[PDB]
């Protein structure tokens, strides 16, 4: 109940594949200030399942290291959002993608927004499209983002962006 937005016509086993973490905003800081911090992940594929779920593979940084997590992402009656597990009835919310290029979308949680609200402009190969960050930067005027993060091919195509 923050975000707005939400794509009719998601087609999810159109999202299948790699995808790089771009871009990633967030509502307060401390969430993703550091390379540490909590909501600092990194998206590096989908694979949506035959259940119509999606299995979402990412990287973060924790103990030192750059750590795979698998999440999967449980279908809800809107194709556009799925719910997600750990630590409250969540809501992965996908905001905007044309499949072949770029894909917007956020991570709220349904106890918190204005503090868990969390979004990402994914890329389907490691190099800057600014039309897609057009496209993720005019979608969050609506939204009380405070921090910006933008990353570059190179972060792009190394462990947890560097
Ligand atoms: C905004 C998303 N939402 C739940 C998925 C917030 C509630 C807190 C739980 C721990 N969220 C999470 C669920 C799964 N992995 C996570 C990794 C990190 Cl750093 C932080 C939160 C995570």
């Amino acid at each position: 109940l923050i975000v707005t937005q939400t794509m009719k016509g998601l087609d999810i086993q159109k999202v299948a594949g790699t995808w790089y973490s771009l871009a990633m905003a967030a509502s307060d800081i401390s969430l993703l200030d550091a390379q540490s911090a909590p909501l600092r992940v990194y998206v590096e594929e989908l694979k949506p399942t035959p259940e119509g779920d999606l299995e979402i593979l990412l990287q973060k940084w924790e103990n030192d290291e750059c750590a795979q997590k698998k999440i999967i992402a449980e279908k809800t009656k809107i194709p556009a959002v799925f719910k997600i597990d750990a630590l409250n009835e969540n809501k992965v919310l996908v905001l905007d993608t044309d499949y072949k290029k770029y894909l917007l979308f956020c991570m709220e949680n349904s106890a918190e927004p204005e503090q868990s609200l969390v979004c990402q402009c994914l890329v389907r190969t490691p190099e800057v499209d600014d039309e897609a960050l057009e496209k993720f930067d005019k979608a969050l005027k609506a939204l009380p983002m405070h921090i910006r993060l933008s990353f570059n091919p190179t972060q792009l195509e190394e462990q947890c962006h560097i």
